[PDB]
């Protein structure tokens, strides 16, 4: 049962008709073939989900590489701190970003999500994709 369970992602948007939950204990390779679909131009953030069970971690750290038809395009990564063990999960978001826009810009990315910290550890690495489209659902 590994110290750092990471269980969820949620693209937290407040224009989207319905919620977009990644659940991450459940069957990772699924995702490759799903999407979100959001709006052009639409405010973002990313919340991911996890439980420290035993240990301290520290310099944790999210990683998201964009691509777009398989060539990165985009990479982040993201310190999110130092994270004592409690029962309570934790929870941390990506600073606010806006979807692109534009017809060169619409159609499908992918993102290859690590979670990991100072010490390499890969608590959990997964793909998903965002399909920017003009409208929510035409």
């Amino acid at each position: 049962v590994p110290n750092v369970v990471v269980t969820g992602l949620t693209l937290v948007c407040s224009s989207a008709p319905g919620p977009l939950e990644l659940d991450l204990t459940g069957d990772l390779e699924s995702f490759k073939k799903q999407s979100f679909v959001l709006k052009e131009g639409v405010e973002y953030r990313i919340k991911i989900s996890f439980r420290v069970n035993r240990e301290i971690v520290s310099g944790m750290k999210y990683i998201q590489h964009t691509y777009r038809k398989g060539v990165k395009i985009d990479k982040t990564d993201y310190m999110v701190g130092s994270y004592g063990p409690r029962a309570e999960e934790y929870e941390f978001l990506t600073p606010v970003e806006e979807a692109p826009k534009g017809m060169l810009a619409r159609g499908s990315y992918s993102i290859k999500s690590r979670f990991t910290d100072d010490d390499k550890t890969d608590h959990l690495s997964w793909e998903w994709n965002l399909t920017i489209r003009r409208d929510w659902k035409d």
